[PDB]
């Protein structure tokens, strides 16, 4: 159980460690982790009956397996922390995977996995807001990878905030239609670390204005 | 935990059989443990340390939220072990933020940049999975002294294959030590493989070359 509370300068108290760049609580670690392994259990039941192209023995179709993995491409920076626990999951529910990088800001870092054609494709990333930075990604590995199925895991949805349409596959957390900040959310790289999420205090957004 | 080995002589650890293993090295609590301990040494010797203010515009100022500790991850391999360590580093209190490297052998290339610009006269920590031969992070490390012009430059390492060493190399942190063989787990990989176990474990000889086709 997690001991939440407020202290005499009103700041959330979360197992005795004080938040004061935070206005309310969304999820514990405890609550956090329990969502990330359901959905863990959905994408190994989803994906281990498919087949996709064979790279391992020469062609033509065969079944997702260690010889031919499910290609996961997870979008950094946000993610790395999702994708670290996610990955560990989907190894104790049996989904044979591997695991690729793309950096995005323009993209920053692409992909070094050269062989996705005919390949089921799964995304990670932090969260799916506006929707705007998902339609980016998609469209670029469908035209560049042309990938047997392309799905998208989000660890977190911001329903509210949509601009553009963006339906996740797979969500493991909904979120308020606030900043959030915590288990890899962040305001200049700051608060990546915590093991909860919270909502951040408004205008909280321009406490590091200094570029790192 | 319970480690043992099937009819089939293959190592089982939690009801979970291994195949390719050879022997186990550290079971996922050992793990936590050697990492969290680690985590305190770190938080133990930067907590008290200044160094150049770009928050406040000022000369220097202490490791805070306002001028964080500069940690650099090298990817691949580093990434779970990183995630692990910087929440550790959070339970201890040490104000920091982290980019990413990758770096690859043909001799060294750098694949991929860090995005931080303003590191000259900050305190600057690698995160790196291994330390085996030396070269890879001999060469991050004349990389970033030479172009970030840091205050201090030190290095953790989850692993510590002290029998691999060509050059000398010595990581200021090391959380655990492993035999002289090719390890896989917890970040450690044949082509991808197995770096989601929990575990570290040797690697069967045959099975290095058991999935050869890039991805
Ligand atoms: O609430 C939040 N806290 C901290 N960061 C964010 C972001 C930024 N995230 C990137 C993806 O990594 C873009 C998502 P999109 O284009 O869909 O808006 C949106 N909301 C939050
Ligand atoms: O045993 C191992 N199992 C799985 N991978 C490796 C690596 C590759 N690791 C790089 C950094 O990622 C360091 C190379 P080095 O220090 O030799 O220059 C060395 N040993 C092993």
């Amino acid at each position: 159980v997690h001991v939440v509370s407020r202290n005499a300068e009103g700041v959330i108290v979360v197992d005795g460690k004080a938040y004061p760049m935070a206005e309310e609580l969304v999820a514990t670690e405890s609550v956090i982790q329990r969502s990330i392994k359901a959905v863990a259990k959905q994408i190994a039941d989803f994906y281990r009956p498919l087949s996709h192209r064979d790279t391992h023995g020469g062609g033509g179709v065969a079944p997702i397996s260690d010889e031919n993995p499910l290609i996961i491409i997870s979008v950094l920076k946000g993610s790395y922390i999702f994708t670290a626990d996610m990955v560990r999951y989907l190894g104790d529910y049996g989904l044979p995977h591997v695991v690729d990088f793309l950096r995005v800001a323009q993209l920053l870092a692409e992909t070094q996995f050269k062989a996705l054609r005919g390949k089921h494709v799964l995304i990670l990333e932090d969260i799916v807001d506006s929707g705007k930075t998902l339609r980016y990604i998609l469209d670029k590995v469908q035209r560049e990878h042309q990938p047997a199925t392309l799905k998208v895991c989000v660890l977190a949805d911001k329903p509210g905030g949509r601009r553009v349409t963006m339906q996740p596959d797979f969500v493991c957390l909904t979120v308020p239609n606030k900043y959030v900040i915590g288990y890899g959310f962040e305001v200049n790289d700051r608060f990546r670390c915590f093991r909860h999420i919270f909502t951040l205090r408004p205008g909280e957004a321009r406490r590091y204005p200094a570029h790192l």
